[PDB]
């Protein structure tokens, strides 16, 4: 909701500046936070990317090409792996990532600089904005500098949330949060407090009136002398008339906010969108429980790292040159030690498919209608070809 | 934050001094930071480089060459673990670990004591900042020493985690759990101060008002020669009308921080990337169960050391000669029994392709459609010769 | 951090004298600390050292030489093992193990007396300090004593946990458990104090103040008289109106600290990187558990053993003669009984990896190609000679 | 730390006198101590020694000769075992046993009575003290006997555990549990000083201020006479006015020491190496669960008896016979059932390499590549003849 007009220049749609105090208040003084900012930036930053043909629009047989080069690296002395590591920060910190190919090399853009142009569009009447280019401006708008501007078709663009109230905007997922984290600071802050005005008292000694201060004094130290330090334990206490003493322990047991802690470890896992045993977060238990942690690596794979890795290839895609109406840029997942599990699960399949296809020859059957009715699951294609496997007898 | 100009020199982004502290006051002074570290090191300082090709953008088979004699020996009495262990401790710490080549041999420069030199860059406007080389200054930047200077192309630069508001430099993990190293050094004190500041009493004994204090001495020291230790045990006490005596302990339920422990010692696991069990910590429980051992060991591997190990490999490749546009640096950890279970799973899952591509073979496919199929997951490449290994029969 | 300059002689890295305190008031003085010390002691000395082969930079099999004779007799009449025990215990000590050779045999050097001789590195400017040699002083600096030098490239070093803040200095594991050994001494000398000045009553005897006290020991030894032994029980005890009695408890409940030693030596034994039930301490539980014992040895195996013994392979392969650029010096277990099951798991993986390869051969494919393919996982290696094991028929 | 010199003799480091204190105060006079040192001689004592030969470093099958009929009876009425049960004896107790041959026999030497004789060593200075040979007293150093000296290489010196402090010596294991120990025993006597010192009323009479003594006796005699024992039971007692009974009984709970009793015998079977169900000693729990007992057998196996068994065997081989190069004494326990379970899986994972054996061969690789290949774990090193066992056809 940043739509706003220029007196001599094209309709803008500004940023924010939650960037610069997310970072500063959230990675770098939370824990779970981090945490699961740590897991997701290991786990989402490790594919590589090819070309995947289409025929009749379904995906087949990969392929590479020269025109790939620059992915493997983006920039001089630098893999991929640091490329997805700085989108990953950048859409999870500002919620948007803005890139540029200078010179055969990329470019890291600022989020919170960049701003975003658009402009009026005509049917008559108006419908919505048309997005043009972008403007970078450096150390940000009051800072003075020359700003310098992009085209649409030469930036990459990744916001893989999108902002219901905007047309062309991100949001991250840490604002609605932002309660939670405070809560959690909050809690350790009052938790450290006791350890710097809390006093830890042993015995209280109730002194009889009719005694002089000094007498008091000596009598104390005597006492301290005599019963202080594991040397002098398990002795006995003489007191004199008209004394008191008492046990006083302390409250220990009220700096422990486990059953809210958890519940707020819980909100910030379910926004960073993490199992919490991955992250290792213990939430109201004693500790994490490991028995299960192949539900776990399932649910986050197979619910978070394909769409948004299908999503960061379908925007690198668009500045990458084109090959055609069936060739199109993909991701691969066929050497990371993280998918052994969905590898053997595929293995079998194709093996039950493969013993199906076998069983449905050797009765007889044509091959192509039997490939096709397999790869369809219609049964209705099979075309048999009138010969028997096996010695049919007129009895 | 730290991009510094000189009046004479060309502007340089300057390194923080957390490094001495957080090594002597947390590596060196905490259990559980240390026992991390030291799992870190120890299993990740186990792998060995090697050159990998890849064939159409896939990789392949791995081949050595005379190259690789400086890695295998990176100085004069040293090692490749050597190396490998200093590097993540250095990561561990300070975030950055820079290295370079003197005569044929790696040398290490401290982190606290290297820059980055940077130069403005014009596509016109600025468009952030260049790395160009470093420097590095014996003693510290107000040492007084003359600088060294280097070229971005000859000098190891090793950050896993970058920093969002930090241009090219990394930081360190330790950063935003200091509340809990605090807090556990805090209770740890808390603890020892017992001992030392705090007495216990057995019994606390009241005298009568007009009792003669030269008297009661008499009497305190009868009593305590006749019920001393366990020699002198489970005897009668006989009291003075008048005089009365009480049963007073210590209440142990002040000193106990369990749940409290627990947590912080959980998020400084989480915060290290190794689950608990691993480390040997028990958190909020009596002990760690090593019943999930496996599922443990195969989080910790896949989520923190095939990333590491994928990392390092790329930011040593930089210092290395051009072997080409396909031949690659790439870790090997095929001697390595961490990572023993791995390889019986791929061996199981090459065996399951295998059986798939004999069947389908043995029903009459062309071989490499086959091949085609089982390394794509479609059957529609599949090609059939025409011709099948069963006697049919028209009848 | 003990860099310092002489005035007549090469700059010299001091060497600490926490050792002697360290030997004495932990591996003679603690439990706990003394069981994972000897169980380190007793398993990581067992392995032998035989050359490794190399053909393009991966291991292959082994071979035995004349020049690994010293190996196994270090010195006259003793074994390895003695060896590599005094090696870890001056590693766990001291965190540093010196040993020169002698006329055949290998003479032990004392930690904490070796100095390590450093000197400037010239480029220009100075880059850090290079190493030259060691200075041994006999009983100390201040002893007086002649002291005598050696040469960099003639003297073992095993230092395996690398100091930080120095760079040829190493460091001990004990160091951060000094306030939980601390800790666990007071507690026992704490529960040591009550049995010699603590008071066990077990009655309790108010008397009436009009009574004569002999009249009142004279009672009392009629009392105790009647009333003393497991032959007076179960009596009648009759008061003489006035008088009280009360029975008397104690307090035994208060020497137990389990919540607390247990912690304690979960973080000893967290510093040791030796599972509990390895060693066997209970923490915080009535005994400990061996229903997983397997789990906790596949970790201490894998996760220390291995490590370690390259590490010492690594260090003592310099002082041995050269063989070459291919062969270097290698451990051997294939004869210790603590790697059984390792040794089951490698058959087993070889064994399907033999199952494949012969099926892999049946369905007539080339030999070379099949092992290519299953030794680098590629299927693309295959190569297909062009006949199949099976008749196939035209029909 | 006890070197000493002579103004007239060679310098010789000297023995502590802890045996006959450790022997008298532990040994005889504790359960766990002597439980675990039994459990040690009993199940160690039982392995043979024989002449081992190793093949190119590897060992190899064993042979027997006519030099071991010494180890077969080592002296006149003696047996293997009753040699290694006393030296294992002594060195659980001093930490030290030496023995020697006396014409042809072998002859225990006290420990506490033995001395080491040394030399300085010149590389020039002093490098350490040079084992010279031994020195023998009978009755002590202070006996006034003459001494009786020897040779360092007709001495048998058996030390497992090395002491850091000493150049030479080795120290007992049950030095650092010498506070469990004692605490053990004060527990134990303050357990039996209740039947001894402390008494157990039934019931307790408060009688009517004004009441006859004379009367209180006759009264207290006949309520005694009608209500004693089983006999007289479940009757009515009939109180004159002015008189009161009370039931107090003894408080058990004082009586307890399960906790603490159970650590300490934890620590004791932690010291000793042995687990604790193998010793039998139930620790915090009501029973002992024998569920684990393979487990904790395959524990105390590998940690303990083998190690032991091969530095016995490395010390035993300085006396012998200078058979050559190759062979080696080495220990021999096919014959213990113990061992049984290591022996059906040694048999197993055989049988798994000779399957795999007979799969590769079958295949068509040349016999001692497939024998290479399993002996190194390494398939590149196998060779095909260049034939297959399978009728393979060019259609």
């Amino acid at each position: 909701p940043r739509i706003q007009q220029t007196l001599a220049g094209p309709s803008t749609e500004l940023a924010p500046d939650t960037f610069v105090g997310l970072a500063t208040q959230a990675y770098q003084a939370n824990g779970p936070v981090f945490a699961c900012m740590l897991v997701r930036q290991l786990v989402f930053s490790s594919v590589r990317f090819r070309w995947q043909r289409l025929r009749d629009g379904k995906p087949s047989d990969t392929f590479g090409s020269g025109d790939l080069q620059i992915l493997e690296t983006p920039w001089k002395g630098g893999t991929t792996q640091d490329m997805l590591s700085r989108m990953i920060q950048d859409a999870d910190l500002a919620g948007n990532s803005y890139w540029t190919i200078v010179d055969g090399e990329f470019v890291r853009m600022r989020p919170d600089w960049v701003d975003v142009v658009v402009e009026e569009r005509m049917v008559g009447g108006q419908l919505g904005w048309r997005k043009v280019g972008y403007l970078y401006t450096e150390g940000g708008r009051q800072s003075g500098n020359e700003p310098v501007g992009f085209l649409a078709e030469d930036v990459v663009h990744f916001a893989p949330i999108p902002d219901p109230l905007a047309s062309y905007r991100g949001m991250s997922w840490l604002t609605p949060i932002l309660r939670e984290i405070r809560a959690d600071q909050a809690m350790s802050k009052h938790q450290a407090k006791f350890f710097d005005n809390g006093a830890t008292v042993n015995l209280v000694i109730k002194h009889n009136p009719m005694a002089d201060p000094a007498a008091v004094k000596k009598w104390a130290d005597e006492v301290n002398s005599k019963h202080a330090g594991v040397d002098n334990a398990w002795k006995n206490l003489n007191l004199y008339p008209g004394a008191d003493a008492e046990v006083v322990g302390s409250n220990l047991q009220e700096i422990d906010f486990k059953n809210v802690r958890g519940g707020g470890e819980t909100r910030i896992a379910a926004a960073a969108g993490v199992p919490p045993v991955i992250v290792g977060l213990s939430e109201g238990l004693a500790a994490a429980t490991y028995s299960n942690y192949g539900q776990a690596r399932r649910r986050l794979a197979d619910g978070t790292a394909h769409p948004l890795w299908q999503n960061l290839s379908g925007c690198i895609g668009h500045v990458m040159p084109d090959m055609g109406p069936d060739v199109r840029l993909w991701y691969d997942a066929d050497d990371v030690p993280f998918l052994r599990e969905d590898e053997k699960d595929a293995a079998d399949i194709q093996k039950v498919r493969a013993e199906t296809i076998n069983t449905l020859i050797t009765a007889g059957y044509e091959p192509d209608s039997v490939v096709a009715a397999v790869n369809s699951g219609d049964l209705r294609l099979l075309k048999h070809t009138g010969l028997t496997s096996v010695q049919l007898l007129p009895p």
